[PDB]
């Protein structure tokens, strides 16, 4: 019934195309149109990796800590990174790292 891996890219466009339609919180509807993922899955992999959406600029200390303590606990794993900063996505994390903490 539930399928677990990665994220296709057919998958991921499916999930911005339903996000546009019922809004960033119908997790479980939109779920209904993806098979084998759940409303949780959609809902991470939308706040952590596909939200273009750019609402703070600025890095608290606080932040640079925590990825400072991920990487050198896992190296490089962006993904796995940006589920410990609750307003971040992975993307946004690699950069920050690349051009401010590297
Ligand atoms: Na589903
Ligand atoms: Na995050």
């Amino acid at each position: 019934e539930l399928i677990k891996g990665p994220w296709t890219k057919e998958e991921d466009q499916r999930v911005i195309k339903l996000v546009q339609k019922y809004g960033p919180k119908r997790w479980s509807v939109i779920a209904k149109h993806l098979k084998g993922r759940i409303g949780k899955q959609c809902r991470e992999r939308w706040h952590n990796h596909l939200n273009p959406e750019v609402k703070k600029t600025s890095w608290t200390e606080e932040e640079d800590r925590i990825i400072y303590q991920a990487h050198k606990r896992l190296g490089n794993r962006w993904a796995e990174i940006a589920k410990l900063l609750p307003g971040r996505t992975d993307n946004a994390i690699k950069n920050h790292w690349n051009s401010t903490m590297r």
